[PDB]
């Protein structure tokens, strides 16, 4: 469904891609999007889809847009309109300067300290989950490791029942990938509900956990409000339930795929940090963007006050001005550009964490099953929207050839 094309928006630039249901979504996800970089693309284009906005296809308008937060603004960050005007997630929700006071804050949960403090647990839950798996010869990849593997330690960093996982899991997938059952802003009251006593108890209460951290915190110097502390808390949960969790699909597709990727991988272990950032790179799957706050004009474009721009962060690093052929993977690539983490003032604050828990999934499994493949038959099917992911992922391998630590 279409929306009608604004008087300001040039008729030669209408491309309509649906960021929630992408043509070419069969050839795979990554596939789908890059048809926004084939030949008589522009590198700026308006679909009239999900309500009707621009869409910047090539990293160097990507990255220039997340660096210019005067005119592009994060108030509303998420396509459709409806979704983007109720988001008020922190610190995302805020431009600098006021963005800057809560980072700081989100930092002291999920900063490279807290993630030197956790290696340990993150090593023993990987190690378990691959172990109870390597006699099966079998698993369903989404469900048996990259689902229980990083919500599992967001909830102990959160101190919240393992339990709980399946709600709030749905409720974080209808924020990004809605099934339409609920709008974002059901979805986001719904994960408020949740967090109101809990975030009173421990205000009132205060452990270690992050939760506690974030409501009983400080920005420059000034009590957090509890109000605050909601909007920072269920912006941790999205983050850590609906990122590395569809990540490690992506990774783990690929090297069931590619046997002489994994090779490498089991010959020269040592590249395992470098093979990380290729495929950060490669299966880059994340997709938000910015509302203008003003008329102005960029790449030659009239921009109106208001118009949303999707910037998607997942097509910097496949576009070919940045990364000859960049649906190539090589762990050897010298300069592996992408912007999968984003850019500019919102960086990733879970970029540590995310690479932890990626490399010690790769070693670990890699030293305990070096040799898988797809299930026969399985045509594996992806999703597109905010964050994109795969939908089922069946393994299978021979026990004979795994290896016991
Ligand atoms: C592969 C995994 C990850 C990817 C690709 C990813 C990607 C991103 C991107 C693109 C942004 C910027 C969004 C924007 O500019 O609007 C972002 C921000 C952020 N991420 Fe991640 N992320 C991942 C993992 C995580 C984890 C595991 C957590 C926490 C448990 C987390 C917490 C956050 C927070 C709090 C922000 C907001 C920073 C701010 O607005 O200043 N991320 N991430
Ligand atoms: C776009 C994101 C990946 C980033 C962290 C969670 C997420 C869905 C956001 O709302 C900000
Ligand atoms: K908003």
């Amino acid at each position: 469904n279409l929306a009608p094309l604004p008087p300001h928006v040039p008729e030669h630039l209408v491309f309509d891609f649906d960021m929630y249901n992408p043509s070419n979504l069969s050839a795979g996800v990554q596939e789908a999007w890059a048809v926004l970089q084939e030949s008589n693309v522009p590198d700026l284009v308006w679909t009239r889809c999900n309500g009707g906005h621009w869409i910047a296809t090539r990293g160097q308008l990507i990255r220039e847009a997340y660096e210019d937060y005067r005119h592009f603004s994060s108030e509303c960050p998420f396509i459709p309109r409806e979704a983007g005007e109720a988001y008020d997630f922190i610190p995302t929700s805020m431009d600098p300067p006021e963005q800057r006071q809560f980072r700081a804050l989100a930092n002291q949960v999920v900063g490279m300290p807290v993630v030197d403090k956790l290696e340990n647990r993150i090593q023993e839950l990987a190690c378990s989950l691959i172990e109870s798996l390597r006699p099966q010869g079998q698993c369903n990849f989404t469900e048996d490791y990259a689902e229980p593997f990083p919500i599992r330690i967001f909830m102990l960093l959160a101190g919240l029942p393992e339990e709980d996982i399946p709600h709030l899991k749905y409720l974080t997938d209808q924020m990004t990938r809605p099934d339409g059952s609920m709008t974002f802003a059901e979805a986001k009251e719904a994960l408020y509900d949740y967090l109101i006593p809990i975030i009173e108890q421990r205000r009132q209460k205060p452990g270690t956990d992050a939760i506690s951290i974030v409501a009983n915190g400080q920005v420059n110097g000034r009590p957090i409000t509890s109000d605050e502390a909601k909007r920072m808390c269920g912006l941790l949960l999205v983050g850590g339930l609906d990122t590395v969790v569809n990540f490690l699909s992506f990774s783990m597709e690929f090297l069931a795929k590619s046997p002489e990727h994994r090779q490498e991988l089991i010959e020269r272990p040592e590249r395992i940090p470098a093979a990380c950032e290729e495929l950060l790179r490669r299966f880059s799957l994340v997709a938000d963007g910015r509302i203008l706050t003003s008329d102005y004009e960029f790449h030659g474009v009239q921009l109106k006050k208001g118009d949303q721009i999707l910037l998607p962060q997942m097509l910097s690093g496949l576009d070919e001005r940045e990364n000859a052929c960049p649906m190539h993977v090589d762990f050897s690539r010298q300069k592996v550009s992408h912007t999968t983490f984003g850019h500019g003032s919102h960086l990733c604050l879970g970029q540590h964490l995310a690479r932890r828990e990626i490399i010690v999934t790769l070693k670990e499994w890699l030293t305990r099953i070096p040799d898988f493949s797809i299930a026969p038959g399985a045509q594996i099917q992806h999703k597109s929207g905010i964050v994109s992911g795969v939908q089922a992922l069946p393994l299978v391998w021979d026990p004979a050839t795994t290896k016991a630590v």
